[PDB]
């Protein structure tokens, strides 16, 4: 089914990734139309464009409870993808906006759900490359998904990795080693960043204690550009690793430290992670 262009109304802008607006799908002209998630380009040129199109062929590919509804397309050659609108906003946002009022118990649930979307994304040889709590949006009190998928890449037929060539941009605090010397991507390299991430929400996203703030100390402030990956590599070639969040319990910190593994083979499986994110739920 399609998705007409003048029938899309501007409602308000979400956020850049393309730029991300809200708007209500309303055929009918009486403002009881569905109201959606549009992503589009802000620079689309023929690069950049394939690009946008190899990504929605990655999205429409993906059904799963903790991944984004893809919705459809919206042409005129120019793209608009649009996708469901979860109504809670960005993960980033919400964990700052009800701070302690949500609990371990509720913060596992959440970890639990993003690792079963990675798994699944595993299954079909995607690589995330960008997994960090904005990324991450909120449906319900119950129910956070994946949101975004700018960065995927697919994996080659013969290796288990990717190499990136040339680098666009690069949230290299939430990088593993190998992809910070090299550039390879695996999904090794995702668990290592699904290890940042619940680092991220035991901190409960504090400015303070993030992880670009928390490197930054480690290495220096006054470290600039090239300079920052140049001392980030040798830091973390030497055991360099996020503090414990405060209050964060034992094994869920365990956790994070074998996500952080410099051998690559050593890191756990998302297969592993969900089966033990769950046996702790239980536990407590
Ligand atoms: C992950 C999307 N993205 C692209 C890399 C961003 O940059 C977000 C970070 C910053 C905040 N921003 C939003 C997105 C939404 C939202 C939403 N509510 N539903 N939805 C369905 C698909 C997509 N995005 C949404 N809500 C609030 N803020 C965009």
């Amino acid at each position: 089914t399609q998705f007409e262009e003048r029938h899309l109304k501007f409602l308000q802008q979400l956020g850049k990734g393309g730029s991300v607006e809200m708007c209500r799908y309303d055929p009918l002209q009486d403002n009881t139309g569905e109201v959606v998630a549009v992503k589009k380009l802000q620079h689309s040129t023929e690069e950049h464009l394939r690009d946008f199109e190899r990504e929605i062929e990655i999205l429409k590919s993906l059904q799963h409870d903790n991944i984004v509804k893809y919705k459809g397309v919206c042409y005129s050659r120019n793209l608009k993808l649009i996708m469901e609108y979860l109504p809670y906003g960005s993960l980033r946002d919400y964990l700052q906006k009800h701070k302690e009022r949500i609990d371990h118990i509720k913060l596992l649930q959440y970890t639990s759900q993003i690792c079963k979307g990675m798994e699944y994304l595993g299954t079909k040889r995607y690589i995330h490359r960008d997994l960090a709590t904005r990324n991450i949006l909120v449906e319900n009190e119950n129910r956070v998904k994946i949101g975004d998928f700018g960065l995927t890449k697919v994996l080659p037929q013969d290796k288990e990795y990717y190499k990136v060539k040339e680098p666009g941009e690069s949230p290299i605090f939430w990088y593993a080693p190998e992809s910070l010397t090299e550039s390879k991507f695996s999904v090794a390299s995702d668990v290592w960043s699904f290890g940042v991430v619940l680092y991220e929400l035991f901190t409960y996203i504090e400015k303070s204690k993030s992880p670009p703030a928390e490197f930054m100390r480690m290495i220096g402030n006054d470290k600039q550009g090239q300079m920052i990956v140049f001392h980030l590599i040798e830091l973390l070639k030497n055991n360099g690793r996020l503090p414990r969040p405060d209050g964060c319990p034992d094994e869920i910190y365990m956790i994070m430290t074998e996500c952080w593994n410099n051998n690559v083979n050593q890191r756990p499986s998302f297969r592993d992670l969900a089966l033990r994110v769950d046996q702790i739920r239980d536990n407590m």
